[PDB]
């Protein structure tokens, strides 16, 4: 497989470059930046090749700018991690038009060139992922966000070290906005296969809080290190695992939806998903609680109109 | 296994502490800092954790300062990648000197508390190494650094490139000196097991351009990048997965000698080593070509003096 990176240069690239590349059905990988990062881009090429000789691994990889986006073509996913650092002069919702403008930019010249699968990082994911979709022109299979899967692994943690497990005996997801109108699915989340509401010590365990906790962890991070890296880069190899293995798990991401859930259309948000070596394969239905339904319905009102005042 | 970071908050600290915690074997880490670098590490633990989630792995992350270094006992190993940025007109034995400072220190309050196995990165790394075991008190197999070990892997990828094959299919080092002295040993690079003197290509290979390329190559990711990370931090976890399952492997680590090459002692460099769960379990006296043991003789000399002028 080949895998390009926009954005290599940054945080979350740079880390995602790395992990990408020892995986052993990645052949080649094109690191994509601005200009100005390109001599980055090539340390960051010798780095890493590096680590593959010391991890017994192996990739072909080439570095370029974003002038001549050709170099695209033959990438069966494009990983868009580009986007415009929050400064002060700045509101939000100016930030989000800056980054809605480069990922329109960047959705169009790559569909000018090829065919490829685009998997969007860049915040707010949910909105640009819609954005990337409309204006690549792309089939809605193709065009997918991470969304709320890095709140889930999120979640994941913190149940798991409550119940004392191996963290990946816990399996959970949260749905909707990848942001405060997010959606945790108590009623998807199990250890070992056991909803753990069926485990005894749940009485005690206090969800909402950590639900608390999930909801301003990025922040948190922010504050504390000054972003997210590792949690977001290993979420993404997943998701790539998955579709170059075409493995057909139901996982979440920000995907498109066409009237699955209650006639639902017209948004990308986070949703169940089956993803395969088509990408997103089908979206899901699945029976949700009373009260997740309608914060579901919530969240995609919300993320909606966020879509229509960055538009705007 | 239990491994403790010292210096968790730096550039290789943080990237190897992120890899040792996924490896299935390591259930516990300590990252370990100055005060005033707790926060990052809070924010890295997290952040490490989220990763977990994602990969399927699983740890125990520990956040501590480094104030009390009582937490470090029942580490088996323990990694110090802490030293201090070298800064406009700074020689290189003004670097050893403040590093010795930092590593003196913790090699001692490390011995009061434990006996750990100590995996040396702060540079001069020979030098480091050398500091560390003699001011630990501890028995030569506990205390290595990582050395050429890194310098290999640079030259196991340009060799993998000119031949056209898998990275993994390179086996080659470099011994002596992780600094302009350190000696490519040609005698012991294979492609698949062959010689690379045997294979039909190898006439045109530019050997001293590779080398020179190598030998250059932590300088040149500097400045391109500002530091080398992801290439230290996995030539750190492949140590100590050797280590944690007792693979005994002929590796290059930065190590003790006493008298295996040629009656050499009293010093710590690059050599071929056994490495088990023991540490360093032998220094192999390999046959080496005459100008490549020329070449480290002059490499032992010229890090003897640096660990002099540190004394
Ligand atoms: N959905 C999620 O789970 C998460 C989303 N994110 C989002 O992902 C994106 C990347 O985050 P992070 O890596 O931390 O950010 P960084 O600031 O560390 O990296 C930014 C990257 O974007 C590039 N870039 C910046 N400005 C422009 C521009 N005007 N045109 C083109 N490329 C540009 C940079 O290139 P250069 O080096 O040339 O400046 C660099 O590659 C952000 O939008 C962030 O909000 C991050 C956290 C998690
Ligand atoms: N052997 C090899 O192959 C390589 C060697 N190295 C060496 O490894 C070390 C780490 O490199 P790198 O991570 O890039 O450097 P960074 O500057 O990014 O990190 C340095 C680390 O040392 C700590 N530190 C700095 N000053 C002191 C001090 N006075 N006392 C205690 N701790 C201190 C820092 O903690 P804080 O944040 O609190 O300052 C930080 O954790 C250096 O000595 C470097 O030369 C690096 C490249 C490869
Ligand atoms: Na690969
Ligand atoms: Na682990």
């Amino acid at each position: 497989m080949k895998v390009s990176v926009i954005g290599a240069s940054g945080r979350i690239g740079s880390a995602v470059s790395f992990l990408l590349a020892k995986e052993p059905y990645i052949n080649h990988i094109n690191l994509i930046s601005r200009e100005k990062s390109l001599n980055k881009l090539k340390g960051l090429k010798m780095d890493i090749y590096d680590a593959l000789a010391a991890s017994g691994r192996d990739a072909d990889i080439e570095v370029h700018s974003d002038k001549d986006l050709s170099v695209v073509d033959g990438s069966d996913i494009t990983i868009i991690t580009a986007g415009v650092p929050r400064n002060g002069n700045m509101s939000r919702l100016d930030l989000a038009k800056e980054n809605a403008k480069i990922v329109k930019n960047y959705a169009r010249d790559i569909a000018k060139v090829c065919d490829t699968k685009l998997f969007m990082i860049t915040n707010p994911v949910d909105v640009m992922t819609y954005k990337a979709l409309i204006e690549s022109g792309y089939e809605k299979n193709q065009v997918f966000g991470l969304g709320t899967h890095l709140d889930s692994m999120r979640f994941k943690v913190a149940i798991a070290k409550y119940f004392g497990v191996h963290i990946d005996d816990v399996r959970t997801r949260i749905i909707g906005e990848h942001g405060d109108t997010m959606v945790p699915l108590l009623s998807a989340t199990a250890i070992g296969g056991i909803p753990i509401n069926r485990l005894p010590n749940f009485e005690n365990f206090p969800y909402e809080e950590v639900i608390d906790s999930v909801k301003n962890g990025g922040k948190k991070i922010i504050e504390l290190k000054g972003g997210s890296e590792y949690g977001p880069a290993s979420a993404i190899v997943n998701i790539v695992r998955c579709i170059a293995n075409d493995e057909k798990r139901l996982l979440t991401l920000s995907a498109y939806l066409d009237g699955e859930i209650d006639g639902i259309k017209d948004v990308c948000i986070g949703v169940p998903v089956k993803v395969g070596k088509n990408g997103i394969e089908e979206v899901v239905p699945i029976k949700l609680e009373d009260d997740e339904f309608e914060a579901f319905k919530h969240s995609v009102e919300v993320v909606k109109e966020y879509c229509k005042e960055v538009k705007d």
